[PDB]
């Protein structure tokens, strides 16, 4: 019996929120008590984050959908302000379903998954056309600001002094996009289909593409709640779990679509997701489209282990990448900082917990790291020496 039925979870209309949506519609959530799950739409990632630091009690949330390291960065106080407010990371959502979307503008330029010969032309893109190349993410120092960094720099562009980088919100960036204001947008779903039907732009890759399979969208609760309540938080771990092993059976895929475009979550129509929950994306400037269900979200399983276990060197990778940018140089001086955040914040312990009391311990990973991963340009990088990984890179800050 959890100790409470009751949390106020934030997701953003995309489709990394699938699970929460999923769990609660379908009864993966009240299967295990939780049945007053409240998921609850947040206005932007800057309103989810003021949201979790107010809670719930204060009309916020306890927690919810996260880009990657905001759970540690509220933790730590670095983005509110000094106002430390400890989480912590329980499940790793989803991988891929997120994309570089390109203007119009810029094709047949070589601008796309290596942008490499492409290079000097965005680098002069100012004095051949009136502008700095603009490129937009919703909110800084998280994923979708991670990926197209790491996309225009593998190429040898210099995300802060080669262009304007900047965060802004979606709507506003694909209207830029449309006037022939902005450049580059780092999205996912449905964000791609819509541009490129529209014909608005091209997708230049998908995260898939960048890194197979790699950590994306994870849910965050709380410490306070979680410390208070650690029961119910195994309850939702497993409602996540179903929800994910049920989403990722093809055959439930159009319910899942149905549910989640719905006018009481995503509200939009079905058509701009339905494609690529078959792995099916057009990336439009010449190349051939994708038809591949491992290109497309994965919630459950992916091609190299377990999608929802949280797995540390995932976090030892995102705040490593932070560090590599010069983010929050003063919160996060070293990687031996770095480590000791993550120890405090990953929970995966409570993720291996719930899966072994569920039944579902034929899907627990045997150890805390994936192993070396590899980019789409060669580099790999060691969970055992993130130093090695910095240093091999070529445009960085550190």
């Amino acid at each position: 019996m959890p100790e409470t039925a009751n949390i106020k979870l934030g997701y953003i209309p995309i489709v990394e929120a699938a699970p929460l949506i999923i769990a609660q519609e379908k009864g993966f959530f009240a299967k295990y008590g939780m049945t007053g799950v409240e998921v609850s739409k947040q206005a932007n990632w800057a309103s989810a984050r003021d949201n979790v630091t107010i809670g719930s009690q204060g009309g916020g949330i306890d927690g919810g959908q996260w880009q990657m390291p905001m759970p540690h960065l509220i933790t730590e106080g670095i983005i509110t302000n000094g106002n430390k407010v400890p989480m912590y990371v329980l499940a790793q959502l989803i991988t891929q379903g997120n994309g570089i979307a390109v203007a119009p503008m810029h094709e047949g330029k070589g601008v796309n998954l290596d942008i490499t010969k492409a290079a000097d032309y965005i680098k002069g893109f100012n004095k051949t056309n009136g502008r700095k190349f603009k490129a937009a993410h919703t909110f800084p120092n998280v994923n979708q600001d991670f990926w197209i960094r790491y996309w225009f720099a593998a190429g040898g562009v210099d995300p802060d002094t080669d262009i304007d980088l900047l965060a802004v919100p979606p709507a506003e960036t694909v209207q830029g996009m449309r006037n022939g204001t902005m450049d580059a947008f780092s999205t996912g779903d449905p964000w791609p289909y819509r541009i490129v039907t529209e014909n608005i732009g091209y997708m230049a890759g998908l995260t898939a593409q960048i890194w197979p399979y790699h950590p994306e969208e994870y849910l965050a609760i709380r410490a306070d709640w979680v410390d208070k309540n650690p029961k119910a938080t195994k309850a939702l771990l497993k409602g996540i779990m179903e929800a994910q092993q049920w989403i990722d059976d093809p055959k439930n895929r159009p319910e899942v679509v149905q549910i989640v475009s719905g006018r009481n979550y995503f509200n939009v129509p079905t058509t701009i997701l339905e494609s690529p929950f078959k792995g099916q994306y057009t990336m439009g400037d010449g190349q051939p489209a994708i038809d591949d269900f491992q290109k497309g979200p994965l919630y459950w399983k992916d091609g190299i282990g377990n999608v929802s276990y949280p797995y540390k060197s995932h976090d030892l990778w995102f705040l490593t990448e932070s560090i590599r940018w010069g983010f929050h140089k003063n919160a996060i001086p070293d990687l031996d900082t770095a480590q000791k955040i993550i120890d405090k914040v990953n929970r995966e312990d409570l993720w291996r917990e719930a899966a072994t009391e569920a039944g579902f311990t034929a899907d627990i990973p045997s150890s805390t790291s994936r192993g070396v991963e590899t980019f789409f340009d060669g580099i790999t990088f060691d969970p055992a020496n993130p130093s090695a990984y910095l240093q091999s890179l070529a445009i960085k800050k550190v």
